[PDB]
This record gives C-alpha cells, sequence and structure tokens, in this order.
C-alpha cells in the first residue's frame, strides 16, 4: 500500500524533508523542493507520460510549448533546457503566432534558460520561420505585451543551414513583439538565412530591451536573402551590448547589417562586428512612429570594432501621409571600423557616416540634426575608391564632427549626377585627421567633393598631415552649388605644390557671409620706384580677397615684395614692398588668401 | 518502521541516491541532494513547521531574515526568493539595523537570488525604512563589515508607492554598510518615495561594490520627499554600470539625482537616464573621508544617455573644522544629455557640468582641478533661458573641455549679484563645437558670462559655427573680474556684423600676460601723400593692440589701406597703405585686433 | 526487499515523480531529477562511495577531475563548487597536461560554477603550476580545441601565497588553450605570486574568449617573481572587460601589467587597475602569428581607470627569421590614468604611450602605424621627471594624437645616447592640452625632445596653457635629427618671456617641405628717411622665414616698426613701417616667426 505510494508519480510527494536537518525550518516533502525548478524534461512525454529522448526524427515543439503555458499559469518561472542535448523543432506553432511563421510562443514572466542547443528541422528548409515569437495575435496591432521575458544561457540556436526559398519571405529567431522587460543574453545564434536573429519592440510600443553577450555566426547564405539585420531594435530604452557578429558569406559582404536603432533612448555598444555590409541603421521611419512618437533621440554608437564593406552608420528619417519622422541628438564615438580588403565598387560604397535616401530613393524628406561624430578611427585599403568619411546623399539638417581619424578616399563625398542634397550645419572640425593612404591614388578627385544643391551654416577646415599631389583640390564646390554663410579653410600645411587647393567653380567664395581662406599662386609686378613701392597682381580675380600674406622666400637682396596685401575694386591684390635699388619688379609668390578671417 | 521514517522530515535522509548511476560517484543520500540549495520556503514556516503561503496579509520577514541567519551560519550560500510570488514585509528588523530602520539584515556571503518579488506592506506607510541592512550595529562607525555579499536575479524590490511622513525622514532599498565586494544585479527597484534605492559603502569604508543591469523606476513622488539620490557610492573602487533610471513625478524633476560618486576610483557608465533633476554629484565631502582619505580621484562619468531637468554632473569638495577635501583627476566623455522639454527656469538651473557650493552655500572652500569633459554632447530648448555648457559657481582650481558639442543658452555663466569664484585653469578649446539652436535668444545675454573674482591661467577659444547677432557679445569680463596670465581669442567667422565680440569692462585685456584677439570696426584717416602712405585710427584704445589686419574688402581703386597695422603710444593704429593718387582717405574697416598672438 | 532498494544508492531511482503534480507532465523518478544538476560531492567520495570532506589535509584534485571527466562524456554541463568550502589542490594532473605543469584539466562544454573556495595546499610552494588547463597535449601545437568552456561564480581561486622557487618558473590559473568560446566572469583571484592568472588563446589559435567582471588582488609577492601580467590575451575577437586589478607589493610596481593584447580584434575595456607597473602591452609577436596571421589590427583600450608606475599602454611588432609581425589600426581612448606617487626614476619609465624595442632591444624591426590615442587624461606628479605622454623609444609608422590632457614632465620623449628611432606620421594635434603640475621643474629640459634618427610626415601643434620659464625649450631637434614634410608649429600664448621656443640645432626648419611658425626675439634697425621707412635685422638668420608679424605694442609716437616682415637673400627680416619724423630707428620686438604658413 506505502510502497505503491511510493513507485507511483506521487511518491516524491509522501517522502518528508526539513533542509540541512534544521528543526526549525519548513517541514516538507521531496516533491516540494523539486518542484522550485522546472526543465523541458518535465513536459518532454508521450500521452503515458514516459519521457521521450530528443532527436532529429523527434519534433520538440508541442513540449517545450506545453512547458512555457504551463509554467506561465503559476506567474512565471525558468525553464532549463538541459546540456549535453539537442532539441529539434519541426514544426509550425498554432493560434495567435501561426501570422508570424511562429513556431514558439514566449509567455510574460516565463523565462529560458537554454543550457542545451535548439535546432531546426528539415521541415523548414525554403520556408519562412520565426523561432521565438512574444506577439499574441497574428496582427500585431492587436496583439497584447510581453513583459520580464528573459532568454539565457551557454547554449545554441542553430537555423539548420536552410536557404530561404523566396526574397519575400521573413526568418527570424526573437521576435519579443511588444517588448516590455525582455532580454537576451550569453546565446550563440548560428547557421542560417534569416532576416533577423533578433528583434525587439514592434513600431515603438515596447522598453527595457536588450541583447548583450550574444554571438551571431553566419546568419546569411543564399542570394535569394533579399536582406538581413541581426538585431533590429524597434522600442526605446533598449539596446544591444557587448556582442559578437560574423559573417563568412559573399552575400553578407552586399546584404547584412548587425543592428538596426529605430526608437529613440537606444544604443549599440561594445560589440565587434566581421564579414558585414553595415554596421548600424540609425533612423527614425514614420511607418513605425506609433508606439513611441516621431522622434528618435539620444541614440548612441560607441565603442565598437568593425570590419564591414558597405557603410558603417547609416542616418536618416522619413515620412508617410500623415507623420513625419525626425532623428535628432545622436553620437558615434569610439569606434574602430576598417573597409575590408575588396575591390573598388565591389561592395556597397564604403562610408563612415551614410546620409541615406528613403526606401523610395528620395532625399528630401529627411529631418536629421544634432548628430556628433567624435573620436573614432576609419580606415580603407588604398585600391578602394569608393570609400568616404561621409557620403552625404540626402538633405542634412545638421552633422558635427569633431577629433575623428579618417583614413579613405574621400573626406566628405556625394555623386554628380545623383542627388542634390540641402545641406545645414555641417560641421568639420580643424581637429579631424585626414590620413594618408590614399595618396597618389586621387588623379581626378576633389578630397571634399561637395555636390550638393546648397551648403549653409556650414564650416569645413581642412587640415592635410602628409602630400598628395595627385588629387585635383583638396575641396571643391560646383556651380550649381550655392554657399553662404559658412567658413571654408585649407591650412597651408603640405600644399606648397598643389595647383588647387580650394576649387570655387561658381565664384561662390565672394559670398557676403562666405568665411574662406587659402593657399594659391600670385602674380605680381611693381612699380619702378626705389623705396616704398607697391606691387600688384597681374590678375584681377581677387575682388573677394580682404588679405592676403606671403608663404615663400625672397631670394633677392636688392627688392622684397610685400608680406602682406590688400585688394583694390579692379580685383588685383595690392601690397607695399620696399626697393632698395629701383626697377620694375615681376615675382611669383605663393600666398594666402584671406575672406573675413 | 520504515514507513514512519520515509514519511518523517528525515524520509529524503534514508533514500539513496548516485549520479546517472555512476559506480564511480558518491553514494548519497535524497536530502544531500536538495541540501545544495536553499529557498525561502525552507524557513516560511509556522511553528510547527507547516509552510506558510506569502501574501499581503502574512510579514515575511522573520522567515527571510532567519534563512539568511542559517545560511551565514554554514559559511554561506545563495538563497532564492522564489519567481511566482509575492512576498511582503510588514515590520521592523531587531538588533543592530534597528538603528538604520532596517527591514531585513544582510550577511556576509550570503547572496539573495531575488526571482519574485518583494513589496512592502502598509505598515511602512508614512514611515522610514531601510529594507536590505549590511551594518550589523546602530553606529555605523562602531559597526563590522559586509564581504562577498550578491544581491540578483529577474525580480522586484517594490516600495508600495507610500509617501514619506516627514522630510526628515530616510528611506533606502539596499544599504550595503561597510561593504567589501558586495553587487546588485538585474533587479528592477520601483513605485516608491525613497532617499536612495543603493547605497554602497560608509565614509570611504568598503570596496568592490557594484550595481549592474538594475531598473529604477517611479522612485519619488511626494512633495514631503526632501532629496532622493538613486545610488550613493561611498566606498572606493566602486561604481554603476549599464543600469536604467525613470522619474515621472513633477517633484522628480526639481530633487531627484541617478547617482553619485562620493570615493576614489569610482565610476559611472553605460546608464540612461530620464525624468530626474540631476545626472551625478561627483564630490569629495570632509565628512566622508575616514575611510578612504581626504581625496576623490579617478572619478568616471562616460556614456551615459540622459534626459534632465537640471545639472549633468556637479563637481564640489569642501571642508569640516579639521579635515580638507579635494576633488582632482576627473573624466567626463562620451555622454549624450538633453535637458528635457520646460520652461525657463522652471527646474533647478540647466547645465552640463556644474562647479557647485558646498551645502551652506560657501565657493571659498573648493578644490577641484584636473578635470577633462570631452566627446559629449549637450542640448538644451531654444526657450531655455537658464541653460549653460558649465555654471561655474565656486572657486575652481581647474576643468579642460576639448571636443564637446554644446547647443545652449550660455557657454560659461555664473550669475552676478551671487558667487565670484575665483577661477584658475578654466581651459576650453576650439574644438568645442557651440549649436545654434539659440541663436537669435540671447538679446542681453554674453555667450561667455565671466562673472567671477578673478581668471587665471585660463584658455577661451570662441568658435561660432552659425551667426547669432541676437547675443550682446560673445565673452564679456566685468571690470570687477581681474584676467590674467590667459588667452582669450574669438575667431572671425559669424562675426562681421556683431558689434561686440570680446567686451573688457576694465579694459583686462591690457594685461601683461593677456593674450587676445577679437574682431573690431574701426575708423581709419590717412595723411595726403600720394604713394606709400599712413592711415591712423581715429580713436585711441588701441595701446594694447600688437598688431591688426583686414577682415574687410577694399571697394576702391585709386588707393588701398594697410593690409595690416601696429600701434602708436597715445593709442592710434597705424599702418601703411598707398594713394595711387593722393588725398586725405577715411575709411570704417572691420579688423582683427591681436594681443601677443 | 522494497525497503533494500529504497536505502541503496538507486533508491531515487524507484520514487516516483511529476512536476506539480501536473497530469500532463512526465512521470519521472526523484533520481531523475536529481541528475539534472552536479556537484563536486556527486564525485569528492573514498572508493567505497563514503563522501570525503574537503579540507586542507585533503587533496580534492583527483574528485575534481573525475566530476569533469564524467560530465564530458555526457556532452558538458555545468559542475558546482559548493559554497561554505575550501576544496583544495594538492598535486599535479597526468597525461596532457603534465607538460603544463597543470593542476585540473578543463574539457570542452563542461563548465566550472566556482562558488566556494579553490586553495592551493603547501604542496605547490616553490614549485611552477598552472591550475587549470585546457591544452590536452604537452606540446600545445599537437593539442585539440577547448571549446564552450566557462568558468564563473562568485567564489574564489587562491594561490596560497606560495613565492617562485625559481626565475624560469611559469605559473598560471586559467590557461584556456586553443580556446574557442570560453571565458571566465565574477571570480576572484587572489594571494599568489604567478606569472600569469588567466591566458587565452595559443599562438593565434582560438576565438571568443571573455575575461569579465573578475577580480585579480595581489599576485605578485617576491624578487624572483620575472614577470607578471594578470591575463594574456593569444586568440582574436576576444577581450578583457569590467574588471578590477590591484597589487600590493613593491615589486609589483615593477614587473607586474594587467593586460597583453597579442592579437587582432581584441579589446581592454572598463577596467581599474591599482599598484600595477604597466597597463597594457599591444603587440604582435611574429612568434606568435600561426593561428591568426601576422597582423594585430583593431584592437582596443578603452575606459579604464588606472593607477600605475610604469607604461600604460606598450606598442610594438617584432620579428623572426621567417615572418615579419605588423601593429595597426589601434585605437586608446576615454582612460584616465595616473603615475602614482613615487621618486623619480625609482619604477620604469613614466609613460601614457611606450613604442617599445623589441625583446633583444632592437629597435628597427617594428611595423606599428594606425594608431589613434584620443580622449585621455594622463597625470604624473610634479616630482617625477621620468613622465611623457610618448616614450618613443623604437621605429614608428605612425600614431595620432587628438584631444587628450596630458600633464606629466614630457609631450614627447627619447634619450639620447640610446635608440634612434625613424620616426613617420606622429601627428601631435593642437587640440592636446599640456597640464600645468610640472611647470618650474623643467631647468635644462625641453617639453618635447625629438631626439630621432629623423622624422617625417609629422605635425607636433604646441599649445600651452600656462607658463613654465624653466624648461629650455617648447620642442628641439638636435642636428642629428632629420626633419622633412613636416609642420611644427608653437602657439605664442604664455611663450612671451621664452628665450628659446622651438629649437632646430641643424637648422632644419629651413627645408623645402618642412612648415613651422614660433616666437622669437629680433633686434631691427631703421633707416633715417622721414616717411615710409625700412627695418631690417641686425642678425641674418633668417633666410628661411616667408613671413612673420609683431608680438609687441609699440611705446613709441614718433614712428612704428612694420607690423609684417619678409626676408632677404642675406637673411635679414625686412619690413616698411613709418617715421612721423625722420631718424635711424633701433628697437627689440617680438615676432612670429613663419615658414610656409
Ligand atoms: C531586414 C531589415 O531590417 N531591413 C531594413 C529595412 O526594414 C524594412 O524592411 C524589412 C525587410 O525585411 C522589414 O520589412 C518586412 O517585414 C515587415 C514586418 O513584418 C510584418 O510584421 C511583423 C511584426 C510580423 O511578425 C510579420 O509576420 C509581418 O506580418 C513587413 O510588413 C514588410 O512587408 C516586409 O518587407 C521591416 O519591417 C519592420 O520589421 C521590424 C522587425 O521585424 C518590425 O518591428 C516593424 O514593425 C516593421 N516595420 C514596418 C514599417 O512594417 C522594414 O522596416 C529598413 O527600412 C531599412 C532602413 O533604411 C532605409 O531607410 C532609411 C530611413 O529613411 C534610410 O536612411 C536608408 O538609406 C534606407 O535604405 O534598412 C533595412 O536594412
Ligand atoms: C539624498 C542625497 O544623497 N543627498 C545628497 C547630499 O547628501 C547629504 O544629505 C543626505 C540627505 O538624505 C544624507 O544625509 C542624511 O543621512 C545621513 C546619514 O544617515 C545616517 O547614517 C546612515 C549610515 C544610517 O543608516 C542612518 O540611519 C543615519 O543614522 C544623516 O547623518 C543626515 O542627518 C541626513 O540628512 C547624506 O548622508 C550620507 O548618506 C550616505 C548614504 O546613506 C552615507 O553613506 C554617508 O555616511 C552620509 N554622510 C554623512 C556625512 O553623514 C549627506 O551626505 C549631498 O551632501 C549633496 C552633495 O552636494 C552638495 O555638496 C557638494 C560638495 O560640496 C556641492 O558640490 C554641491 O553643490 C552641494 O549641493 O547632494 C545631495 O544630493
Ligand atoms: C609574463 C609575460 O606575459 N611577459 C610578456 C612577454 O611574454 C614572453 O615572456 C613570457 C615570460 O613568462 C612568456 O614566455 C614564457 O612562456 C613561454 C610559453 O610557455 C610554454 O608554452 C605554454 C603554452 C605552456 O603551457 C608552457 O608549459 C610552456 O611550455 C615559454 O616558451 C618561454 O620560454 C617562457 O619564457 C611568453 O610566452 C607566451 O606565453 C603565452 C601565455 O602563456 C602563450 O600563449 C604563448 O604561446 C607564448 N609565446 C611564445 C612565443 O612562446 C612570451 O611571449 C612579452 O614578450 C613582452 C612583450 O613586450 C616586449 O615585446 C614587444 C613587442 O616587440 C615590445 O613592444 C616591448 O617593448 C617588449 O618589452 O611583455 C611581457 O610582459
Ligand atoms: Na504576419
Ligand atoms: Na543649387
Ligand atoms: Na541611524
Ligand atoms: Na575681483
Ligand atoms: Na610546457
Ligand atoms: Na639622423
Amino acid at each position: 500500500q506505502f510502497r505503491a505510494i511510493i513507485e507511483s508519480p506521487e511518491g516524491a510527494g509522501h517522502v518528508g524533508y526539513q533542509y540541512r536537518r534544521n528543526t526549525g525550518s519548513t517541514m516538507r516533502m521531496v516533491s516540494d523542493v523539486l518542484d522550485e525548478r522546472v526543465s523541458l524534461w518535465d513536459f518532454h512525454c508521450d500521452p503515458s507520460g514516459n519521457v521521450i529522448q530528443p532527436g532529429p526524427n523527434v519534433d520538440s515543439r508541442q513540449y517545450l510549448q506545453a512547458a512555457i503555458d504551463y509554467v506561465s499559469s503559476n506567474g512565471g518561472g525558468t525553464i532549463t533546457i538541459p546540456a549535453g542535448y539537442t532539441w529539434y523543432l519541426g514544426s509550425y506553432g498554432v493560434g495567435g503566432i501561426a501570422g508570424h511563421s511562429g513556431i514558439i510562443q514566449l509567455r510574460s514572466n516565463v523565462n529560458l534558460n537554454i543550457e542545451g542547443r535548439i535546432h531546426l528541422s528539415p521541415f523548414f528548409d525554403l520556408k519562412p520561420f520565426q523561432v521565438f515569437v512574444g506577439f499574441d495575435n497574428g496582427d500585431p496591432a492587436s496583439s497584447g505585451n510581453l513583459e520580464n521575458c528573459h532568454i539565457y544561457g551557454h547554449g545554441v540556436v542553430d537555423f539548420g543551414g536552410y536557404e530561404f526559398g523566396a526574397s519575400s519571405q521573413l526568418r527570424n529567431g526573437v521576435a519579443f513583439g511588444r517588448s516590455y522587460n525582455c532580454s537576451v543574453t550569453g546565446i550563440t545564434f548560428q547557421n542560417g538565412d534569416v532576416t533577423w536573429a533578433i528583434t525587439l519592440g514592434w513600431n515603438g510600443y515596447g522598453s527595457n530591451c536588450y541583447v548583450r553577450k550574444c554571438r551571431f555566426i553566419n546568419l546569411v547564405n543564399s542570394s535569394v536573402n533579399a536582406a538581413h539585420s541581426t538585431v533590429y531594435v524597434n522600442c526605446p530604452y533598449s539596446g544591444v551590448e557587448s556582442c559578437y557578429f560574423s559573417m563568412s558569406s559573399s552575400f553578407a559582404r552586399n546584404i547584412a547589417c548587425s543592428v538596426e536603432l529605430h526608437q529613440h533612448d537606444t544604443f549599440y555598444r561594445g560589440s565587434t562586428v566581421n564579414g558585414y555590409c553595415r554596421g548600424a541603421y540609425v533612423v527614425m521611419h514614420a511607418a513605425e512612429a506609433a508606439g513611441a512618437g516621431s522622434y528618435a533621440y539620444n541614440m548612441q554608437v560607441e565603442n565598437n570594432i568593425a570590419v564591414i564593406y558597405g557603410q558603417f552608420v547609416i542616418l536618416g528619417s522619413d515620412v508617410t501621409a500623415t507623420v513625419s519622422g525626425h532623428l535628432n541628438d545622436v553620437i558615434v564615438s569610439g569606434n574602430i571600423v576598417s573597409i575590408g580588403e575588396r575591390a573598388a565598387f565591389s561592395a556597397p560604397f564604403g562610408a563612415f557616416i551614410d546620409i541615406g535616401p528613403d526606401n523610395s530613393g528620395a532625399s528630401n524628406v529627411q529631418d536629421i540634426q544634432r548628430v556628433l561624430v567624435t573620436g573614432n578611427s576609419f580606415y580603407a585599403p588604398a585600391n578602394i575608391t569608393d570609400s568616404a568619411a561621409i557620403t552625404l546623399r540626402a538633405n542634412l539638417n545638421g552633422c558635427t564632427f569633431i577629433a575623428n581619424n579618417f583614413d579613405c578616399r574621400y573626406m566628405v563625398y556625394n555623386a554628380p549626377g545623383t542627388t542634390s542634397p540641402v545641406v545645414q550645419n555641417l560641421v568639420w572640425d580643424k581637429s579631424n585627421v585626414i590620413g594618408g593612404t590614399h595618396a597618389n591614388q586621387r588623379a581626378g578627385q576633389n578630397l571634399f567633393d561637395m555636390q550638393f544643391a546648397s551648403v549653409v551654416n556650414s564650416t569645413i577646415e581642412v587640415q592635410l598631415s602628409c602630400e598628395d599631389l595627385s588629387m585635383f583640390s583638396c575641396i571643391l564646390f560646383p556651380a550649381s552649388c550655392q554657399l553662404s554663410y559658412s567658413k571654408i579653410t585649407v591650412d597651408s600645411a603640405w600644399t606648397k605644390s598643389m595647383s588647387n587647393t580650394a576649387v570655387f567653380e561658381g565664384n561662390q567664395q565672394a559670398g557676403a557671409n562666405v568665411y574662406v581662406s587659402y593657399p594659391a599662386t600670385v602674380n605680381l609686378t611693381s612699380y619702378n620706384t626705389q623705396g616704398a613701392v607697391p606691387f600688384f597682381s597681374t590678375d584681377t580675380n581677387y575682388a573677394w580677397v580682404t588679405s592676403a600674406y606671403s608663404l615663400s622666400i625672397n631670394e633677392n637682396l636688392d627688392f622684397s615684395p610685400p608680406a602682406t596685401y590688400t585688394n583694390k575694386a579692379n580685383g588685383q591684390l595690392v601690397g607695399v614692398g620696399y626697393n632698395e635699388i629701383g626697377g620694375v619688379r615681376s615675382v611669383s609668390v605663393r600666398l594666402m588668401l584671406q575672406r573675413q578671417v
């Protein structure tokens, strides 16, 4: 009678226990203590309650769902996915997650400690899927929330290596949904062809979601894959920290991005990226503004390490029929980034910052301002023509660069015959150091190629740190680019032998509120008079010059040209030199031309 | 006979077990394995040992204390506070923690894994409390240490929403006490009116205490609350990382600070703050110097994200009758901070850095030096008159600003008719970018308003990046401010139309060791002579000028004024221009005035 | 019959259990649930299976190894080392780890949760040891890999305080070996005399190894100890974050370094160091290039806090007979570092950055370039003569400094009569702030002491922020140092009273592509003529000057010297001043001398 009870499933509920024989402790039963924890083993059984061994011919989905459902009913807990086993998933889930191609439905307060491996079975080959889904409805707008759900451990989610079946399909690892206080920590996501590994939030709904100390390895493998971003952050007060991202496929170099930050108060820090096209999108989509407003602000990309083939940070905002998105108050700092070894033009255009047009290619919808890019290093190998500190391809309302080291082909670039951005408040401080890797590679090119509709309230302080006499100019403005209320300077160091330093093809440097200085070579002739004697430029293209001074030595004993010059109404420079002996003098001098500076 | 044993509390101690049937493993009893873990359930029982269910009518305090006391007696371990339950605390603790209004006493090597919720019962309404206390004596000076105590998990400490009863009361979540190697990780502290959530150390006693990945939500709710700082770090080699802080109450905007760093080798990094008055105090109180000395050095505030209503970082030090506090070797970097939407003067004065007078208002006790503020961004909306990069309100022995982006009303500010700080070694590098949000808002205001007793060994390199013709001046020194051994420059860009650029109301720019340059408009007249001809200023206020040069074009054909000028004993400027044709000339020219630069 | 089964080691395998009486759960036995976890207690038994209590007279090694071996055989898991006990190790391991003086052999997928203490017994006194070893062969080249091995918890590894027996011995805590996805988290390593606490990887073999939230306390204690580096990172995609390092021994101040980064894509962040000689080596040893190539790139040292006695970051690379090592793409940012209180020359030369010769002292093997040092603060007390922002002691192919605050004796230093580095692409931006702690201490010293074979493509923009008239010069080039294609400037602020500002002992400033400016005092005499009149320098050492301008006021009424000057063939300066009344004039003027700038 007793023996029957003990051998039955209620047996442990009849064996008494008291902690460490402490007479002050609770008099419990063994089952009570065992009930303090829970694992997949407690649900991975047949209809008679006999345990089933996991394996490639067993679909563990229903058992894991039963475990989640049950623990949810008790107000939460943590379910262990045991180490030393691979648990295969081989069918779709049902109900609310079916509209998301869901496999498992996550529930509030139910954490998963993944110590073993979770693997997708070949049922999923060529099919869409989202492995873990926190939505509870096929329509995310009708979904309830997921709260207090954490996935962590030393285990692995393996996507089975299966290619996408069609470019239009979506695949995801964890979609937390309308997610509040959810996180993934320590998990390795590997061996797939997916759209995302993890998505946080839904159109601004959610908060306090984080991805920390995760690894993402080889998650693009085919030409069918339309696009890949490993973590898409779509709720505020959320971010990615201390993660590792690696791709090996050729396709990843063209399509894969590590992180996207799509809502305010989000961050991407302390991570390492290899083999990707792009580092991070930092954007406000008007279409995603429902949950947290139409502004992406307090956006932080800091202290990351990356080898990429396209652009590191892409900035943007856009509009819908009724909502306008805005991006402001962004900081990009402490990152060390290189374009990996590749042929020129063999991947999307290399850039540290890209100001990206919208998804339809429009460059006149953006509202991007108050961005600080500081204390970063960027490098691109000498052969990579398509590399720039900033590719400025859409309207920009402000971006500030201070104290970076940029070693690539271009500093500021946009292509002519493409977009014509309207640029305001572009600040390039003199503390940005321009590297020399691309010296001698710049035939026919302008280091700062200002291919814009207009530039206002901008500062470009060019400072070279080595010679590059191959370049056509340091900075060039086409006649089509209006320039006003701006400061453009070219420091003289390493420029003595340059034919062109700053070029203004529409003579824009003459503007009332343009403040400019740059070196030029000027031919002068003096009057004959002995003593104090004027020297005048032969050319008459200096009506805009407020002062100029000598950057040349005087090889003569019998006279000296002026140290400094002003101009005249007819566009000549004029200054007072000294003829020890009389005579008409003719000299060619290197001058720093200055306007209002 | 056997049946009786099995059903008794020693039953599990009679059921044999060997790990995975391994014949090489220990032959144990089931109780031995169960004894490897411990939970509140093992102590949450009545005097007959029957388990008690937690709930709002059950006071769990004595049971949790019994658990802590017992595990301590075995040299430590980790007690789980089970998920799926709310455990209410409804009485004060006894003994050493009673002097601290303590609820639970923490003990060395006894960790708490909080997975469920800990809630305060209405017994605590209008009363003081400190929930977890690591002191073992009512007098902290007589207390032993708390060592190796970690509180972690996915659970929650909820303060029940109760208001303070009186402003003089104190409330805290965790007071680790004289704490060595203690930490809180992952916990959410919420729904209260408290002084602090967590305090680390006691007057410099302690080491290696940390708060990581915690959330602090809505911890001020009344006008009775005197003051709130969420984490107060009062031992060295300690800090706060990757935390989230949010307040929603109006009162929090006026009284709440996220962190205070009060001892050397402390840090605050990677955190996000919303709804607070202040970011962090970084201070050395002489009254707190007992355990780790009278110097706060190696203080780090980095890579945080904040929306606040008052000051981001407040620096200070002070004295007692017998001890002098010193603050030095501080770094504030990578932070992105905004003043939230508010009316001018509706919260404490907005600032990125504040040099704060002591608790009695004294501005002549401080010893603050070797501070680096670099690579931060600050923004305040255009209407917020009371916003400054630095409010410099007490004596300052040094602070260095490099490569920040400050977009607010003032750069350097102090109020006239208040304190008169003595300032040394204030360095504002030219790489600080001054934003344009407050353009046109500055009528009657000085961008750098130097309301100090004196300034020495300081550098202010003003560089505008857009026009603001509303401001009275870029930088102004009242006659009461001595200025010596300093460099003050105003770059000409965007200044052509400014009536005043740099203003020295006591003519302080004439000092022997003052190095200055700024733009001015000067009226000149020449002699009649044809050829090389002198031009002289009409005014005689330039006896201090070492050189000047033209920032204006010359619209004339028949003559040119000098490109460059020196001065004369009588205070006139003089230079040599050129009269192609003779005649007295009279011109008004924009000049860069230079002294010793 | 039943009673016998129940009391036997298979007893728990006969007591039934079903989770929380859920009829949908697996019908299990108690043993199945207990088998979900494992501890040292399951293996710490005698040959009859009776548990053995740990203690100082019990060697726990064989039992822990048995536990690891068994769990490995089941595909992994986590073994707990129980809290409340000290587990002593008192013998060497056997097999593959014997060649490494190994104690315990780690195995793939077998994690250790150390909650208690692991202590070395006096068997190890005066002997070599490596406590945990992941190699499986005495020859690391013949070793298999260690994968997915994590050591974590609140516990402690204590090295027993034993001194090294001989300098040639090696001691280590954790050698992960050829290690992929291995980590140590939360552990305190203390009380020893060891070579390393943790090593990651082997000669570039390994990946994704990390040390996080560990403490390292008092790990050098004798003069026998040859060298100590607490963590040596010898695989890529690996790093150290949020750790604490402290030493108290005098010997540690001379020999101990906190971290070494020896492979690409490695990092050291967010850590605090006290009592060490050095912060981090960042190097590529040719001898270590087998697993990951001959380039150390993407090296990050960020946001650390340190008090050290020697050098913070040491850069280097070297060669073997057949392999050349290269170091490039490095970032050092956000660190706050001081040289601790010590006598001048009482520890290795104080430096923020050191360019270190190879292990044989060779300075002509290095290939170091594309290094960015930005946003750091460094301080050394006034008495410490041997303190420098950079000690540049070996060939350097590039290093860029932007926006740092350096407060120490020297900015750039190398000793004369030692190495003669060949320097390229050294960039010192004007945004580096030079502190004043060492003002008045610099008799006979050059702030930038350019003791090199040659300097090319370099920039030194000196900006003082206070006076130091004690120094011999701001920057000095000996005649032995070639200088070409470089920019050297000394801002005039705080220099008026300096006898020497920039010194070129070989007249190197005359080079065709040298761009220089600095202040000097010049004696001039004029001709007698009334009106516009030339002034000429008495000395003829200005043939290299392209322009000069006045930094002095003119105390005269009757004349003015020129505001600006050029030169003549004979090396005189010449400019045009103005004699209101005639007469030969003689003046001594402070000028800014400019060449090509
Ligand atoms: C892969 C990726 O992240 N690409 C981004 C791109 O994102 C957009 O394209 C995606 C393509 O996969 C997504 O669109 C697909 O998915 C949508 C969402 O799926 C439905 O809803 C979810 C919740 C549900 O589980 C599913 O079952 C579906 O029912 C589909 O509606 C759409 O048809 C698909 O093509 C992505 O959608 C977002 O996905 C996230 C994460 O899952 C969700 O949280 C959002 O709700 C959802 N958003 C919307 C509006 O539906 C698309 O947003 C980015 O747009 C670009 C950004 O870069 C570009 O724009 C900026 C700003 O103007 C410019 O600066 C750049 O220059 C320009 O290139 O980047 C890609 O990398
Ligand atoms: C809320 C807060 O942190 N405010 C700080 C302010 O701190 C001071 O005021 C506090 C008000 O709550 C504290 O004072 C109260 O508490 C003291 C401590 O309580 C006793 O001791 C503890 C251990 C015990 O558990 C309790 O039961 C009590 O017996 C009381 O003695 C005092 O009477 C109360 O008003 C705070 O005290 C410190 O608290 C910490 C954390 O608990 C303890 O570790 C310290 O031991 C204790 N220190 C002392 C000396 O007792 C007070 O320090 C700060 O002073 C200011 C700093 O800013 C100001 O000064 C700087 C530097 O000069 C300037 O730059 C600024 O401009 C100026 O404003 O900031 C507030 O935010
Ligand atoms: C203590 C320390 O880290 N010092 C470094 C120094 O490192 C070199 O010296 C070490 C002295 O302890 C090591 O050498 C010893 O150990 C070697 C390895 O041991 C064997 O192999 C291991 C795997 C096995 O378990 C053991 O049982 C042994 O069989 C011995 O071969 C050698 O004889 C010992 O002296 C260190 O070796 C490396 O150790 C790591 C970690 O264990 C291993 O992963 C590597 O395989 C091993 N490397 C090699 C090549 O064997 C030595 O590398 C550094 O060299 C210097 C760097 O600074 C100097 O050089 C740079 C670059 O040129 C310059 O810029 C500097 O100016 C110059 O000073 O720093 C010391 O702090
Ligand atoms: Na869908
Ligand atoms: Na245009
Ligand atoms: Na008290
Ligand atoms: Na005064
Ligand atoms: Na060996
Ligand atoms: Na030489």
